[PDB]
Order: C-alpha cells, then structure tokens, then sequence
C-alpha cells in the first residue's frame, strides 16, 4: 500500500541504507501520494 | 488512502456513475498501482 512502502522506506532510512537512492524512492513515493490526492479531487469534481 | 479511493471507484462503477470520466480515473488509479509496484521492485533491486 502507499502507507506500507512509506513505513518500509522509513525503516531503511533509520539504518542508513543507500541514502541517495532511497531519497529518490521517497520522492517517487510522495509523487504517488500527490497523484492520489489529485485523483480524489478529480472524482470530487465529477460528483459536482 | 489508495484502498479507499480504489474501493469507491469500483462501487461508483457498479452504480453506473459518469462512465467514461470514471473509467479514466479507474485506469489512472491502476497506473498508480503499477508505479507503486515498480517502486517496490526498485527497492528490492537496491537490496540485492
């Protein structure tokens, strides 16, 4: 789930795992959270 | 959440809500699921 992968990334960060690469993955993950918010808004627009 | 939206989109599809507009949202959500899977895969590749 987005929440699950988010936690997993946070757990690996606490271990200093591949910092630069993990930073890229975190930003990609947040992009999906933003995309999800966008879709929710598009759906609200459709209801309206 | 992604699960909450996914569920709602499926229910609106059973309800016949704005079909083409909803179908586009359904596919975008699937695209987000696929991106989420790709991130999990990229993470696993990093661990190798």
């Amino acid at each position: 789930s987005l929440a699950a992968l988010k936690s997993e990334l946070q757990a690996l960060k606490k271990e200093g795992f591949s910092p630069e690469e993990l930073a890229a993955l975190e930003s990609e993950l947040q992009a999906l959270e933003k995309k999800l918010a966008a879709l929710k808004s598009k759906l609200q627009a459709l209801k309206g």
